[PDB]
């Protein structure tokens, strides 16, 4: 169970830090009470805790990942259907209605729309040997720009290291990116960039990276952590969901607080869903 309790924690994670996040979304750093609990609200009166369309794709990749292993034609085909069935990922979403490409995501997507849909990937392909290949066309779908693919792949190194036990240290000190090839904003995160609490949450993929970090690095616990990255306002749904897929993996399902899980919407149809990829993950 020890080894599940990290996929599930990694998944749901991702889900409770996007619902917590939602409720001070856009608001600038500072100029609100602290939050603290899932009692919904922001800009879209969500109910408490009820997540964004951002949680919906990664439940959509997931939903791919278990039925046709990984196949980004599936996966725009149904970000497309859900897209529709609701009133710059637009923009690749119509991109890919009119062309048929699913890697419909142009250099100018910078954003951390990709860091969202992390977690699926990962629990189903952990040991795949072209892993972060793999996240980086998942990302491609919907965003191109270069420092958003290093992010993502980035951060796929990370998630599958945290599930396999890594130490917080190890997990911070990013060898394997330490001196390589990457845009100048992402070198300066992965150099310590991190370190140094951020003003607000970036929308920016090497911006959102590094609150996500700085969070990891500063909290004690999953619950700390989710607290101080949420509380940085601005993009606070997506930098609390890519904290809670980090932390989650790092600290368990267990040590999420109850109250946060109880209060999820979806909760154990996300956890069925954590537990098959993980399945998926261990067979052929």
């Amino acid at each position: 169970k020890e080894r599940q309790d990290r996929r599930l924690g990694a998944f749901l994670g991702l889900a409770v830090g996007d619902a917590l996040g939602a409720q001070v979304e856009g608001l600038p750093k500072g100029t609100f009470p602290e939050v603290r609990e899932m009692k919904g609200g922001g800009p879209h009166r969500l109910p408490p805790g009820f997540w964004t369309d951002d949680t919906s794709q990664a439940l959509c990749l997931a939903e791919s990942l278990l039925q046709r292993g990984f196949d980004p034609k599936d996966q725009m085909d149904r970000y497309l259907r859900w897209y529709r069935e609701g009133y710059a990922t637009r923009r690749a979403l119509e991109r890919y209605a009119a062309t048929g490409d699913p890697y419909a995501g142009d250099e100018a997507g910078a954003g951390n729309g990709p860091l969202m849909r992390l977690a699926p990937l990962v629990l189903a392909y952990e040991n795949h040997p072209d892993l972060l290949s793999l996240a980086r066309r998942a990302a491609r779908t919907t965003h191109g720009a270069r420092e958003a693919l290093e992010a993502t792949e980035v951060l796929a190194w990370l998630l599958r290291e945290a599930l396999r036990g890594a130490p917080k240290e190890a997990l911070l000190a990013l060898e394997p990116f330490r001196g390589a090839d990457l845009h100048p904003a992402l070198r300066r995160v992965v150099e310590g960039g991190f370190w140094e609490a951020p003003e607000e949450g970036p929308g920016y993929a090497p911006g959102t990276l590094a609150a996500a970090l700085w969070a990891f690095a500063r909290g004690r616990d999953f619950e700390e952590g989710m607290r101080l990255a949420v509380n940085l306002g601005g993009d606070a749904d997506t930098v609390g969901a890519v904290y809670g897929q980090l932390a989650g993996a790092y600290y368990g399902l267990g040590a999420i607080p109850g109250r946060w899980l109880r209060a999820l919407h979806l909760r154990e149809e996300m956890e069925a869903l954590a537990l098959a990829l993980y399945r998926m993950s261990m067979a052929s």
